[PDB]
Parts: C-alpha cells; sequence; structure tokens
C-alpha cells in the first residue's frame, strides 16, 4: 500500500502537501481543530494505513533536515500531553537530534554511529516477525538499526516527525518516496 500522512493526526505546527506524501515545519502555527486524534504538544503525524498483519515498506527522504524521528507506533498511543516514544508506550523510532546524533528508542537509548548521514531512509515492518528494520540507503542500503521481537498485539502507524521548531534551522521537508 502507498503510504499517505493522516491530516487529522497532525500537530498544527506542521504542513503536509495535498498529496498527504510531504511534511515540514511551519514557521507558525496553523489554527485547525482540536480533534481527539491530534497531536497537540509535538510535531507529530501518522500514516492513514492501519497495519494488522504482513510485511510493509516504506522510504523517507531526510535530505537537509537537522533533525526527524521516523518509525511506527501503536494505533493506541496517547496524543494529548508529553510523553516518551519507547515500545512501553507504543513507539519503535529512531532519531536524529543535532544534526549529528543517531539514536534508536531502545531503553536506555542505543546510539547509532553512522559514518554516512541518510539523505534518505528505508523502513521495513514485518508485523507476523515482530520486526522494525531502518535502512541507509545513502549508505547503499546498509542497516541502522532493527527492533526485534515487539511482539504486536494491534493495529499499527507510520510514525513521522519533521522535527521540533527550531528557527528555522529545520524548515526541509519529509518526504515519502515512490
Ligand atoms: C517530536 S519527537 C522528535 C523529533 C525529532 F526530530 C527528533 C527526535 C524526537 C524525539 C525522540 C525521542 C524522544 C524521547 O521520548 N526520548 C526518550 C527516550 C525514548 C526511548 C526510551 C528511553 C527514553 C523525544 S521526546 C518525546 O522526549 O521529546 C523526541
Amino acid at each position: 500500500v502507498h503510504i499517505t500522512l493522516d491530516p487529522d493526526t497532525a500537530n498544527p505546527w506542521l504542513i503536509l502537501s495535498e498529496d498527504r506524501r510531504q511534511v515540514r515545519l511551519g514557521d507558525t502555527q496553523q489554527s485547525i481543530p482540536g480533534n481527539e486524534e491530534r497531536f497537540d504538544s509535538y510535531p507529530m503525524v501518522l500514516g492513514a494505513q492501519h497495519f494488522h498483519s504482513g510485511k510493509h515498506y516504506w522510504e523517507v527522504d531526510v535530505t537537509g533536515k537537522e533533525a526527524w524521528d521516523l518509525g511506527v507506533c501503536r494505533d493506541s498511543v496517547r496524543r494529548k500531553g508529553h510523553f516518551l516514544l519507547s515500545s512501553k508506550s507504543g513507539f519503535w523510532t529512531i532519531w536524529l537530534w543535532n544534526k549529528q546524533k543517531y539514536e534508536a528508542g531502545t531503553y536506555p537509548q542505543t546510539p547509532l554511529h553512522l559514518q554516512v548521514p541518510p539523505c534518505q531512509v528505508g523502513i521495513f515492518l514485518d508485523y507476523e516477525a515482530g520486526m522494525v528494520s531502518f535502512y541507509n540507503i545513502t549508505d547503499h542500503g546498509s542497516l541502522i538499526y532493527s527492533f526485534s521481537e515487539c511482539a504486536f498485539t494491534g493495529p499499527l502507524r507510520p510514525f513521522f516527525s519533521p522535527g521540533f521548531n527550531d528557527g528555522g534551522k529545520n524548515t526541509a521537508p519529509l518526504t515519502l518516496c515512490p
């Protein structure tokens, strides 16, 4: 299935493209509804798709970004207030922080040592195997990180953040690639 972003989930700091394949930080927050699905405290958005089974793959361009978070989450994740992105809270993600620091969302966090900074990241979900894998497309498809034995029981969602607002330092888009 072609991944698309779900506008009803998108925090007001986010701008989505018409085709729902791109998200980026605005310079101000949009004035939009405060509906239950919307992430209210962080620049986060979900894919529209709900996965219950099977293997799934998508590719995200992160070119020129100082920070981002990508992965998968439970449909049931809290949308309102503040929280950590732990597997305990229903998140399997990796991120870039501060231009150079890549990490996997294990507890404690697993530092990722990427000699070649990715411009595109490939994300695989294998529902039945309980695996979420991340590949460095730029570095000829090297494995960044794999979460294993995730033991999923309910629906999952693609998860994205193009960063925190940071005075214009991270306005480059996140784009799903064909
Ligand atoms: C807009 S979320 C975001 C966006 C980015 F562009 C780049 C990174 C993040 C981002 C990653 C991770 C976390 C986070 O939960 N870290 C805590 C550890 C999680 C794994 C288990 C040990 C504790 C946060 S947060 C919500 O604390 O702010 C944010």
